[PDB]
């Protein structure tokens, strides 16, 4: 039994057949690569799917590979399955055949399971070294040239700067001096007990300040570590939203958005407020972290152009 001992991998059961259609069979130790199974927490389908498309051929999602609308994934009762629904997924003869003069042994990779490596055009095992980045993905900003292991960063000084009297922190303890702060962790010490991989508890009330301080491990590449990261984007900072008093802000520990998923929760998000940016404070040290600063929440509706935060989080990695 490939999912012995796990009680939150509904995803990883409902991709099984998506997974399938591209002869891919993914042993025990082949999901432990992805760390929310490993730690047996809630996932998106969707976003494994993507990152799985890219380990074994590659590609992201976008490249259509996935697109024939073959098996569901579906959520009821806010747990993943394949039962009927207009969300279908599924290898595409086609756009395989479209790729295979570019690629001319991904055929056979989709046909066995097996990784196509884009370095040689040759097959593998199951490796998740073997391709980092989606190859037809333009990736809208640079990524770091460099990761080294830091200790985590101490945001304090910058939350307490930032303007509001009520703050609800999420994830890790943080003090912050001359502001009322409420925690939502999953630890018997908090204001709000509840599993952060279930988002923020509808029960939360509304605060002038959100801080997600939530971070994601580095394991292979910056752009592994911002897909990772994706679903606490769309399970905390996105639902924050919603316990934001009018004109609040919210403040997000992220790495940019080198994946389709961070990029497209971070335009849903930044269009709620009047003002968004990307900062990396002084005690910010890991090369790939970030703030992502949201300020004065409303639901005027509005336009964001993604262009303004690329900017930024190219000149922050880059150095410029």
């Amino acid at each position: 039994d490939v999912f012995q001992n796990k009680a939150n991998v509904c995803w990883a059961k409902a991709l099984v057949p998506v997974l399938k259609t591209a002869g891919i069979d993914m042993t025990t130790e082949q999901w432990n690569t992805v760390d929310y199974f490993e730690t047996d927490k809630a996932h998106s389908a969707e976003i494994v799917l993507n990152q799985l498309c890219v380990r074994f051929f590659g590609l992201d999602l976008d490249s259509g590979l996935f697109s024939a609308p073959t098996v569901p994934l579906s959520i009821r009762n806010n747990h993943w399955d394949n039962s009927p629904s207009p969300n279908m997924y599924g290898l595409n003869k086609e756009v395989v055949r479209q790729l295979s003069r570019r690629y001319p042994q991904l055929p056979r990779a989709v046909a066995t399971g097996r990784v196509y490596d884009m370095n040689t055009g040759t097959l593998r095992n199951y490796d998740p070294r073997i391709n980092l980045v989606p190859v037809n993905r333009r990736l809208p900003h640079a990524l770091v040239l460099h990761h080294n292991e830091h200790p985590q960063s101490d945001f304090s000084s910058f939350v307490s700067k930032l303007k509001g009297r009520t703050v609800l922190v999420v994830g890790e303890k943080l003090s912050v001096p001359g502001k009322m702060v409420d925690w939502l962790s999953d630890r018997p010490e908090a204001t709000f007990r509840a599993r952060l991989d279930l988002g923020i508890p509808g029960d939360v009330p509304k605060y002038d300040i959100i801080f997600v301080n939530v971070r994601t491990p580095y394991k292979y590449h910056h752009y592994q570590q911002c897909e990772d990261h994706a679903i606490k984007l769309s399970m905390l900072t996105k639902k924050a939203c919603l316990h934001l008093n009018p004109g609040g802000t919210c403040v997000s520990i992220g790495y940019g958005y080198a994946d389709r998923a961070s990029e497209s929760i971070i335009g849903a998000i930044a269009r709620q407020f009047k003002f968004s940016r990307v900062c990396k404070p002084k005690s910010s040290l890991e090369e790939t972290e970030v703030l992502f600063v949201f300020i004065g929440y409303d639901r005027k509706a509005r336009t964001h152009n993604p262009y303004k935060l690329s900017s930024t989080l190219t000149n922050i990695y880059t150095g410029s």
